[PDB]
């Protein structure tokens, strides 16, 4: 029988000379077995949802801080670092941002002068959201996801920027405003990140590379690149991950791995195992080999990698299950972490603690 997580050596202790070991959390996960695992294994946390724009400012000028504050207070009490996720995203963002003075979607406006007025209004709203949040949390946050997922996976425009509402309304200016505002209110020492997934693979990797070089050349304050690392057992390759981190380090940017999970499935994730107990032990072994290689690499890159955060704690809670159910008629279970649903260690744990 595998031991419980609190009975084995701490991942944070294991990696103390290399990088933080973090987890994404909800306020309800700060106690019980999850809270115990958190305190034992991790020295950094991030909010899975509580610090997203819709979670903090759900209506204009109506700020709701309780969940985010609970996470901050836990980080303080437990001497953990804290990543802020996220100031800007095109999901989990309230629609009121993108409505004009008449209450209609800014994207539908056809008068270009009115479009420019809408751009200014949205950028003002964005400045206010960032100022208010940053002023509250600036003494607690150790890395800010200033913008999230602003780069496209394909090439819909020359710069490979995601054509979300932010882009449709403001072009790239929301990205500049976000970084400049975060710097202004968080201070000169605050570590400002651009976060994205599929940062290991092109064309996205190069769109992001070009975007950061463009920002930097314009004096936009950017300190680091967040690699979500929603990955699989076989993809992307170790050398793909390596090359991406080296590219960003070459620009003088920090790397963080921000949302790590190693799914048991390819894309699309079907067919999925219908329950956790249906998952064959061999698949956990393949995951363990993957995890060993990933953490060997992260250690190799530790002069340019400051923090490695998993997108959850243990296999009882993961957004990958929603994904599995979506592609398998409501039934399916993934298992992306080194701790199982009862907080026992998995084969992967043993291969990254050694
Ligand atoms: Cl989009
Ligand atoms: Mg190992
Ligand atoms: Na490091």
């Amino acid at each position: 029988v595998q031991p419980f997580a609190a009975q084995v050596a701490s991942l944070a202790d294991r990696y103390e000379e290399s990088f933080d070991i973090g987890a994404a959390v909800e306020p309800h996960q700060l106690n019980g077995r999850q809270g115990k695992v958190l305190k034992h294994h991790y020295n950094s946390i991030v909010a899975e949802n509580a610090m997203k724009p819709i979670s903090l400012q759900p209506e204009e000028g109506v700020f709701t801080w309780d969940g985010a504050d609970a996470i901050v207070e836990f980080a303080r009490k437990n001497n953990m670092n804290l990543r802020f996720h996220t100031l800007v995203w095109h999901n989990q963002v309230p629609d009121w941002f993108f409505l004009d003075e008449e209450g209609n979607p800014m994207v539908e406006e056809t008068n270009e002068a009115k479009r420019q007025a809408n751009k200014e209004l949205l950028l003002e709203r964005l400045e206010t959201h960032i100022k208010t949040v940053v002023e509250r949390y600036k003494d607690d946050v150790t890395a800010w996801d200033v913008v999230n997922e602003v780069v496209d996976d394909g090439t819909p425009n020359e710069r490979g920027l995601r054509e979300s509402v932010w882009y449709q309304i403001t072009g790239d200016e929301y990205i500049r405003v976000a970084f400049e505002t975060a710097r202004k209110y968080a201070g000169e020492d605050a570590k400002l990140f651009i976060n994205d997934y599929n940062t290991e693979v092109t064309p996205k990797r190069d769109h992001l590379y070009n975007l950061v070089q463009d920002l930097l050349a314009d004096g936009v304050p950017i300190d680091g690149v967040g690699h979500q690392a929603h990955i699989q057992i076989d993809w992307p390759t170790i050398d793909e991950i390596r090359t991406s981190m080296e590219m960003f380090a070459g620009l003088g940017l920090d790397n963080q791995v921000t949302e790590l999970d190693v799914s048991l499935y390819g894309w699309p994730p079907r067919p999925a195992f219908p329950t956790y107990d249906a998952i064959p032990q061999e698949r956990f072994q393949a995951q363990a080999d993957r995890y060993n290689q990933l953490f060997e690499l992260y250690e190799e890159l530790d002069a340019d990698l400051s923090s490695v955060t998993f997108w959850g704690i243990a296999d009882n809670h993961t957004w990958l299950d929603d994904r599995a159910r979506e592609y398998n008629d409501g039934v399916g279970k993934d298992a992306p972490f080194v701790f199982d649903p009862n907080y026992r260690v998995k084969p992967a744990f043993w291969r990254i603690i050694d």
